[PDB]
């Protein structure tokens, strides 16, 4: 069978009613995969070989007991067929170090969803710089004077840290200086400004893309909808780049007809769309994984 | 002429007697390049285009006044032929974000020394996992129990943070637990252990590699020496990988016949080797840059 | 009845088999006090008046359910007769701010165990500077050069942060510099050095003092013992100062015949001594509280 | 003569045109005091005795060279007659530890301006809780829900951290939640809210009080003015408490007829008032110090 590993934040603390990682584990188990649970602290590197302490895992939709460990072992990660990296943000240096550990197992034949080097290349907020055609006006800077000028030009902007804490600075806001100071840590940290998009009142849509192919229903933040014509247009333009970079399960954040963020670490909204619509997103994912496992 | 940009820690605070970045700027100026000075805070990104505020720079070996700005401008980074990224460690998330800014200029034709994606791929302590043949016994972990066992097996080890603060834990040291606790931040951060190498008493050599080719004299930490036979062997084995990854100016740290670290951000020791030996390392670098600029 | 309030770290996470705060709540309940539970976040200040959101609490030695809330209210803290400040270390600025909130209730007649201003005056590591006669050789400094010289003079020393992480630097340790660097954060933070006391092998005794009077049995760290002659001597010398400073429940840490630390925030070891010996430490505490409540 | 010590942030970085500490050193030198310079890192504690490395200092109004050291020594702080604690905020735990070091010298007869225990008792933002009659509506809390309700009741409020970064949240501001989240660090840190005072447009006055006596001219933030009738009223009400707490040189911040903050660490504005008006504030301070030195 396929031996599936998952690296994630502690399973004992999720909400199985909405957790997408758990929805993935149930599908994988329904297909008969052997599942191996691990957290960040379980991964290590010894003389260049990637290894982990895993626990063989069993999961079930039981609100009183949704997982159990039926075994425990130390193995080279190269023994697993596929590892799902499902660690939540922040994207910090520890996340980047775990990426090098997963890449040593990847050189030995393991499929990593998503690809380690692409996780380092494709920042969730800065990767939109590669698709400026699709995005709002975006400025990334440490300088208060540039943030002041962007606010003068656009009148109503969003200020966000790169690593929610979104400030909206409308015309007549008294705090642009304090906010710039706070997010740039007095000019020592980069932050991002975008023009505010009023279409947010119509929904912050979450579109999922499975191996480059958009799932046909999205979740407008919480109401499931079919993709509109402009949703299909954004997703078809990014899709090919996600497939070739090995970004196999991606979330795109779309407000109106603007692409605002690209989630490549732990995209969610599977349960919410699946409940209202006849699509098995977890099934599409595992079909795509299995396809990749036979392509090599 | 070539327009050379440099991103570095503030020039007003260096020691021009030993600073290698300054030694590079003097050579570039001696060849007639137009030099453009910038710090991290000068770089920004607007709708996917990389730009910076630069200052045209003039440098001279004058201990009372070694640089002056003769102009100031805002330009797209794609207007510069080559940018030297010479920012010091730490390798943190800000360093990683600046890397994406330099890579947007790189897609537009600018040569970046060293290549942005390789700066993200090649951690200075963890890239040695790709050359385990050349390195000491190395363990990377968050677990105190694994560090305890490595210390039992090797009797005398080095503990270092990934991001100097090197602890030597010899036989009979009472602090392995406190030290593991301190470097792993009670098991939440990865750290690195290696077996101690007694050949350190003979020197921590600094070998420089310019576009894959080892400079023939190194600095044993501070005494300049010709490369020994095993120094040539280590450097010839890494060299090709550095060239193809676009890691054009690299420092390797060698203790005895063991490779311990790979400096790809801001390697130094140019002045120290150049003073005692008939080699112009800065000249080798600029010849290599100019070669790369005509190869495309 | 007496209305007793307690400020503490979350009750849902303690171990009722050894927690001394819980042992205090059971005694108070056995005497019929009305108990009011609060955490740090429940305390606030409005126009100089101290107030809190409390929960009326019920406790019982049940490992499956040891507490329940039977009510909830917002009141001025001046309505409670006595508040036990049982927040764990660190002693940080938040701890210091909560102290000013408790002191506004104290001006209005509430007894605070221990007294707020004394919690600010009496640091657990630095208050020993007032009893140098009883302590080991102690140096507090940010300077590596002074720590090096103390180590030269004493050969075997203890290095500790002021805010466990105790380093022992014996003769021949290779790390004094790295350790000084780490605890002083490269000379920006004070740390403490003391000469090592070999009598630690015979026990790190925990003596409790209730309103200036030593409890006659201590816990040598884990074995309960009667106080020795030198334990009685140390405790009788500190005792009067603790009583007049309103430090009503204190822990003293004694190694051999040396006083090393003074716990004034959350002293423990009640359950361990009480189990093996015929003393009710919680009863001595509540008798002392009740005495203080009738003395005014 | 009097031997005056000063603990301050590095003298090599001040602006002698406006620095009040420097204005104090010039007056002290004009009276013939022997001046001893020290920074935080110079202070230490050995077996309960407070000591420091001092440098004998000479100062002069020379923009190219305003100070020189004419000697260097290690002494017990009890040898100095008076130490001026002139360390800038933040009020952090290091500031609190230095306070215990200065208090050990104070027990041995040294006058400390301002008194160490009062520096711990009198927080610059929270000490206003003792004079609620004079202050605006003030709430101190970690709870977003209480900050939301204060904003509903007052329509236009100020949010500030306890340890500038003042947020004004007017009617219709979209960010109260993000700001509360940012200043309380998601409910783990206390912050302060006050109702906004429109009289700020007429000036944020800085009144100085020397040993309980108000200096008769203030600086409205930058225009020097005589104290108004309500300025005299606020200062006469606080004054006696400052004198008896040994808070010898204090700054009060007054907006309109409201007391907003009490500066007890490093009050300034001496040069600005002294230039426009016939008062020697430094002379009033040294007369008060000399009076205190003969009162014991």
């Amino acid at each position: 069978m396929i031996k599936l590993g998952i690296v994630m934040d502690p399973i004992a603390n999720i909400n199985i009613k909405k957790d997408s990682s758990f929805a993935m584990l149930l599908e994988a188990q329904r297909r008969g995969y052997e599942l191996h649970y691990m957290e960040m602290g379980d991964l290590y590197l010894i003389n260049g070989e990637a290894r982990a302490h895993t626990r063989t895992l069993n999961v079930k939709q039981n609100y009183e007991e949704w997982f159990s460990f039926v075994g425990e072992q130390d193995l080279p990660l190269a023994d697993l067929d596929v590892i799902l990296m499902r660690k939540d943000p922040p994207f910090d240096t520890e996340f980047i170090y775990a990426t090098y550990i997963l890449e040593r197992a990847e050189e030995k034949g393991t499929l990593i969803v998503n690809k380690p080097q692409s996780l380092r290349d494709c920042n969730e907020k800065l990767f939109t710089a590669w698709f400026s055609d699709l995005t709002p006006e975006t400025l990334v800077t440490r300088n208060k004077a540039q943030l002041k000028a962007f606010w003068e030009k656009h009148s109503d902007i969003i200020l966000k840290p790169l690593d929610a804490s979104i400030f909206r600075v409308k015309e007549g806001d008294p705090n642009l200086g304090v906010i710039a100071e706070t997010l740039t840590e007095h000019g020592t940290r980069y932050c991002m400004a975008q023009n505010y998009l009023p279409a947010i009142k119509d929904g912050d849509k979450r579109v999922l893309v499975v191996d480059g192919e958009p799932v046909p229903y999205c979740l407008a933040r919480g109401e499931p909808r079919p993709l509109t014509e402009s949703d299909w247009k954004i997703a078809r333009q990014i899709g090919p780049t996600l497939k070739e970079k090995g970004l196999i399960f991606v979330g795109l954040d779309i407000i109106g007809d603007r692409l605002t963020e690209i989630n490549v670490t732990s995209p969610t909204c599977i349960r919410e769309i699946e409940a209202e619509f006849p699509v098995s997103i977890t099934g599409m994912l595992m079909d795509a994984i299995e396809a990749r496992l036979q392509q090599q």
